[PDB]
């Protein structure tokens, strides 16, 4: 029978196998474990959960919360794997990691319309294809989408810098210019203070060579980023008429500027470190981080140059692509990336057009930033309020993140309900 096929089956790969199950269309699973392992996988089964068991916060305060309720919503095989293994972890929704890829894979294989072929996949399939082969995408399928797509589209390390909501940005402490971006100006003794606070603050560890962590180039010494990501070349502060002693740059990422990266802060602090370290930034006292650095070997496509909203290819009809592949992070992103790439793929074959959830939704928030986010040097998501439009009023940031749950929750479910043909 005719197949839509799926690459990789971990997070991504079986939601999206799922869908297309369950929307009557067979599916070709391809794994190509346990007889080819990535360095972080050890065993056979489906979904497999590599590292911590978490999938994130559960709270009507966390946009992971809101994704693993749509998530609910629609029908997802990794929400039901993780309400069956649920385990306790303080607040989040955390699982029993054979019990939850159990789960998968039994519901998975046993269905009629799946057939999975263990095998490495070193080229792009034709017809109807999800690709979703993770951070450790095998080397061949990688270079094969580097000759269809360009080199320069696929990238093998993240080396992401801290992301602020751009309304807790203190801009009495800011200014506007390009060289000759919004520039946070620092006196000498204000970078001694945050040089210092790099040179011991808390750090991750290795499970890049010429891309070095910022608290890194601090150790090589106090000029190392005055030279660097801090130099205030070609810059004048409105307030002094001088070159700065050093800046800390801001650039937008998102179409609708609510979240500003910080330029040249590729980091592998611990995220509380990270907290610290950018509040002694003139300007950020008070900022609100969406997205904190990581630097790790991470396999992705720049999704705003190659993918829509929809995970379609723009110029590769019918082939998508879902999970870190696709540009986010996180097991419930890529499941839930998984979902729409599944959901889209079904429909091709069922010859209707692609949909895409709503901007007040975490899913369409998470999508919609994918393909609109700024292309250079495009680096991973993961769900996080920046994403969704504002609540506008005063209320407290708790309250708002409530209602901006309670909101996008509506959203998503009347998109669903919107759907031709339903999920059943
Ligand atoms: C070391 C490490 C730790 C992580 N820790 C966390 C964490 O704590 N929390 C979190 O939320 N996320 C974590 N992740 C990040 C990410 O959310 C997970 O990797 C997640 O599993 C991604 O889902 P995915 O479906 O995109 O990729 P995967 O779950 O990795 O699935 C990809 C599948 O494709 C297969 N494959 C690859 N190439 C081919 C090929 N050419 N042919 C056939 N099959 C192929 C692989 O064997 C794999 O089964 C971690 C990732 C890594 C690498
Ligand atoms: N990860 C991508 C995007 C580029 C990238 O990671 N650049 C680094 C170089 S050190 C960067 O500046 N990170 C900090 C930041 O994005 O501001 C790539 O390998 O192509
Ligand atoms: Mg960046």
């Amino acid at each position: 029978m005719e197949r839509v096929n799926v690459v990789g089956a971990g997070l991504a790969g079986s939601e999206a196998a799922w869908t297309l199950l369950r929307l009557g269309v067979p599916v070709r699973l391809f794994e190509m474990r346990p007889k080819r392992m990535t360095p972080a996988h050890g065993t056979d089964r489906f979904a497999e959960i590599v590292c911590s068991n978490s999938l994130g916060g559960e709270g009507e305060t966390n946009a992971k919360g809101l994704l693993q309720a749509e998530m609910r919503r629609a029908g997802s095989l990794v929400m039901e794997a993780a309400d069956l293994a649920r385990v306790p972890a303080g607040g989040a929704l955390a699982v029993d990691r054979e019990e939850f890829s159990g789960y998968i894979t039994e519901r998975l294989t046993g269905h009629p319309l799946l057939e999975v072929v263990r095998e490495e996949v070193r080229e792009i399939p034709p017809g109807i294809t999800v690709l979703a082969t993770g951070p450790l995408t095998s080397e061949a399928l990688a270079e094969a989408l580097k000759r269809r797509f360009g080199d320069h589209f696929l990238a093998y390390y993240d080396a992401a810098s801290p992301i602020v909501l751009y309304e807790s940005i203190d801009l009495t402490k800011c200014f506007r210019a390009g060289r000759y971006y919004l520039n946070c100006p620092m006196t000498e003794e204000e970078y001694r203070r945050f040089h210092q606070a790099l040179l011991e603050a808390q750090r991750h560890t290795p499970h890049f060579e010429a891309c070095v962590p910022v608290e890194e180039l601090a150790r090589r010494g106090y000029q190392t980023l005055l030279f660097g990501p801090m130099k205030p070349v070609g810059l004048v502060d409105p307030r002094t008429g001088k070159e700065p002693f050093a800046v800390v740059q801001l650039r937008q990422e998102d179409k609708a500027g609510r979240m500003w990266s910080l330029v040249g802060f590729q980091t592998g602090l611990k995220w509380p470190e990270q907290k610290r370290l950018i509040q002694m930034i003139p300007g950020l006292e008070n900022a609100e981080i969406v997205r904190y650095g990581v630097m790790h070997r991470n396999t992705y496509l720049n999704a705003p140059r190659l993918l829509g909203e929809t995970l379609e290819f723009r110029e590769a009809e019918g082939l998508y692509a879902a999970g870190v592949l696709a540009g986010v992070e996180g097991y419930l992103e890529s499941a839930a990336t998984g979902f729409l790439a599944g959901l889209n793929a079904a429909r091709k074959a069922l010859g209707l057009p692609p949909v895409a959830p709503p901007e007040e939704s975490m899913l369409g928030g998470l999508v919609r930033y994918l393909a609109t986010a700024n292309p250079e040097g495009f680096q991973p998501m993961y769900a996080n309020w920046g994403l969704v439009p504002p609540v506008e009023g005063r209320m407290g940031k708790k309250e708002k993140r409530q209602a901006m749950y309670r909101r996008g929750l509506e959203a998503f479910s009347a998109w669903l309900s919107g759907l031709n043909p339903p999920l059943p």
